[PDB]
DNA sequence: GGGCGGCCGCCC
DNA sequence: GGGCGGCCGCCC
């Protein structure tokens, strides 16, 4: 279940599940903000690689929330776009 | 279905009437040849668009392929290219140096 | 290095 | 014909 407004977002990338912490993402892409079910932590690009999508080189499209690319979440005000 | 419309259009002219959705514009072949990021399509209000900008203006952003969503005489621009009526624009506006 | 636009094959 | 995901290279 997905609440777009929640501080924690369930995300997927190539079938790998994670939990994204918006507060950590807001600190910039060098901060690990996505935690997988074994407790490990990933930056957005690291999670893109983890999900098999290294070649796409765009975590904003490769990482999904409820099936939506994170880019769509940013476009609709649900997720900060890190500067 | 896949064919063009019934209007007469000269496919060899330097300026082509193009359409995307309901939106009409004029494509300047000489500008398209310069590179894909060059504004080459002028709408009637005078505003200018690149091919992908024109696709978005025409309501076809989701298509992500101006070669099929932009038309001339009903024909997709891909058909115009396949038959030598339209150049395929370069990605960049200069010749790459030996690498 | 990273953002992001362009290409186009594959699906529906 | 609408749709969109995988891939990659241009450039800030």
């Amino acid at each position: 279940t997905v609440d777009f407004k929640a501080p924690l977002l369930p995300v997927t990338c190539g079938g790998v599940k994670g939990i994204m912490h918006k507060k950590k993402l807001q600190q910039g892409i060098l901060v690990k903000c996505i935690q997988t079910e074994d407790g490990k932590w990933f930056t957005p690009t690291e999670f893109e690689i983890k999900g098999g999508h290294a070649r796409s080189k765009n975590w904003r499209l490769s990482v999904r929330c409820g099936g939506w690319p994170l880019r769509w979440m940013m476009e609709n005000g649900f997720l900060p776009d890190p500067p």
